[PDB]
């Protein structure tokens, strides 16, 4: 955790850079500077730093096998940290805005940012916008002269857009596609015909995998000037696979993990989310159980939510999860083997990403 | 309006490009594609296209005095149009999100996008995010090989951030700065001590001037490969000046222009906005009128709103507006004269921007 230390120190630097700039070029006053400092901390700190630290880890692995001056080593580690915080702030953006979109109450055992008394939705929507603009201000400042600037900005931009499209797939996942119409209020599906594996996979791929796995791995390659070292179709396939697994864990926990341990009260049932539980349950239920699911899903009534949870328990979805978990393990190993050929170093970083995902 | 024709045709092209890409690379289905096509149209079309057309006009003026192959002329005009739509979509982003932030009802005589029955705030916040990501997707696609790419992206990014910071200054403009605290619900100011010219100028500079005037003028220079033709401090000063004037018109109309002609019911009074009317009124009112303003401002009660409007009328703010209007005219002329030296062509484009602002 020398690595973590360096990561968290660069946070303080980037924060001081951003706030200093607000004063020198944006005419900000101290009280507004303090409000943003607080906003930044509250929204960007307190997680595990998985996405940002992956950039750092990928760069550290290349540093162990690549010849450089010390000053160059330090520059590469600094860039990996700044790149990691670009991802963290991008995540922060999306969590602030998603929490508002969904009317969420808590995140990480603390209230959602919009719910803070002196924030409100009015300021919070803009605060999220600020979060994401800070990523660009970081990039243009710290990476102005870097040969990877263009590639890094273009990647970032595509990942951002993927994530927004994924959010659209998510927010629309309980509607019937043939009924989407801005002019007409959308009913919740009655047939659940679109609660399929292929459809779930589409949501998760765009909404999470791009920003959580693809971006930190490819950013670590880009700040290392190492991208031609790997087969980018392979990196993409392994990110999309690990990414899917990660969300299937999150889906299971939303239902079954105690709220104090989850950091929030899960509401995927009431929200009629296209979860791995729902999709899996529908792939194996009999006619009477499908009917009972339809009568009870997507409803705030706790009585009906508890009917859903009992259908899940009875249907033995733990056996489906274990089968899934074993197959993802096969596939992740296969892809690591394919990466080992070209870059053993990069394959080991992917192995570590997978280990941290698989046993969290 | 050959110019306008070309501008609006490039819209259809860019829309087809974006939706086609969503299908080929983002696994979108037709119904979701149609929802976004509708979103794009509703949020991006129906204004005057002032900001986008300024990019086109600035480029057309350089085309009239610069030697190029026909194919090059067409490429420059195409780039100016695509750049203009980047600004329009950036505007669309901000209007969707601001309308949600403020709980607005109507914009341009039609409901705010979030209020459409099949949209809702949940989808609308993300739709706005999409709007702004489309600007980047346009830029990277159409300008991939362009020597101005870097300069254009860096400018865009700084203007975006300026606009977000300006939105923060705006949303916080009725709070006492020394009281801003995310932990504490914010009371409306009781002293109106921060309703000053310098403070109003700070809001308007960041919130509007950057994206409405600076960005279209400098973008037109950048797609023309003409930026070293001008003194950029001068371009900045004239944009900030015209920009301020534009917002002072908007402030006056919010109060006095009939709602059917305004396209919305103005609520700056009820919202306790730091308007040019409020600031000007406070710069000339006597003690009894300041007290009466304080008793009635920032309150939805129509009785109290009509007390505010009568204090404004009695205080003869039309004389202040005319003095202001005459002084901005002096200053805008001065700056045009300074620009005429280096670029007469660019000075004429600024003249046209000012004429369209001054007599709207
Ligand atoms: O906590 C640790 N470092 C920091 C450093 C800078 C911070 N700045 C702001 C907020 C939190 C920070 C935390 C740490 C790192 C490695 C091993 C043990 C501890
Ligand atoms: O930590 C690092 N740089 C800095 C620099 C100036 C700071 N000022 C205030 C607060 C924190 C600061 C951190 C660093 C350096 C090289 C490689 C990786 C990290
Ligand atoms: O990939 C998924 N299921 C699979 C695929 C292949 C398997 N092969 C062997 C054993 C179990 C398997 C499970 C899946 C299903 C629903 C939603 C998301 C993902
Ligand atoms: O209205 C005009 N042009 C267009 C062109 C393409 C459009 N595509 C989508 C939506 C609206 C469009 C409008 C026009 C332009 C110049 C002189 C007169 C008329
Ligand atoms: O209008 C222009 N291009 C296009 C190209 C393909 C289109 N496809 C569908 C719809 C509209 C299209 C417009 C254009 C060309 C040069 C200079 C400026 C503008
Ligand atoms: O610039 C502003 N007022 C000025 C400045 C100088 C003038 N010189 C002569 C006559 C009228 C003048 C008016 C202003 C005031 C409040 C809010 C925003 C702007
Ligand atoms: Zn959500
Ligand atoms: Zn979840
Ligand atoms: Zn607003
Ligand atoms: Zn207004």
């Amino acid at each position: 955790m020398a690595s973590m230390e360096r990561f968290l120190s660069v946070y303080d630097e980037v924060q001081a850079f951003l706030l200093d700039q607000l004063q020198s070029k944006y005419e900000i006053d101290p009280n507004r500077a303090r409000y943003l400092r607080i906003m930044m901390d509250t929204t960007c700190l307190g997680g595990k730093y998985f996405r940002g630290m992956t950039v750092v880890n990928v760069a550290e692995g290349f540093l162990a096998v690549t010849q450089h001056d010390e000053a160059t080593k330090e520059r590469i580690l600094h860039d990996a940290c700044v790149g990691g915080w670009m991802i963290e702030f991008l995540q922060a953006h999306y969590l602030v805005e998603d929490d508002i979109m969904d009317g969420s109450v808590m995140r990480r055992g603390k209230p959602c940012w919009y719910r803070f008394p002196g924030v409100t939705t009015q300021c919070a929507i803009n605060d999220g916008i600020i979060l994401k603009s800070w990523t660009q201000i970081m990039a243009w400042h710290y990476f102005a002269d870097r040969p990877f600037l263009k590639d890094l900005l273009c990647l970032f931009q595509k990942v951002d857009y993927a994530t927004a499209v994924g959010q659209m797939y998510d927010v629309t996942s309980m509607c019937d596609s043939n009924k989407l119409d801005p002019e007409v209020a959308q009913p919740m599906t009655t047939d659940f015909a679109e609660f399929t594996p292929a459809i779930y996979k589409r949501i998760v791929k765009y909404k999470t995998t791009f920003y959580t796995y693809l971006l930190p791995l490819v950013m670590g390659l880009l700040v290392s000037e190492a991208a031609a070292s790997v087969e980018m179709n392979l990196v993409e396939r392994v990110a999309h696979l690990i990414g899917e697994y990660f969300q299937v864990q999150d889906d299971v926990m939303d239902c079954f993990t105690p709220p104090e341990q989850l950091g929030k009260v899960g509401t995927d049932i009431e929200d009629a989310k296209c979860s791995w539980l729902a999709v899996t349950f529908l792939g194996k239920a009999n006619a009477a159980q499908v009917a009972e699911f339809k009568a009870n899903y997507g409803e705030k009534d706790p009585a009906k939510v508890a009917v859903v949870k009992r259908l899940y328990s009875k249907a033995n979805l733990q056996a489906d999860f274990a089968a899934y978990e074993a197959e993802v393990v096969r596939e992740v190993e296969s892809l690591i083997e394919q990466l080992k050929v070209k870059s053993p170093t990069f394959a080991e970083s992917v192995a570590v990403v997978w280990e941290k995902t698989h046993k969290r």
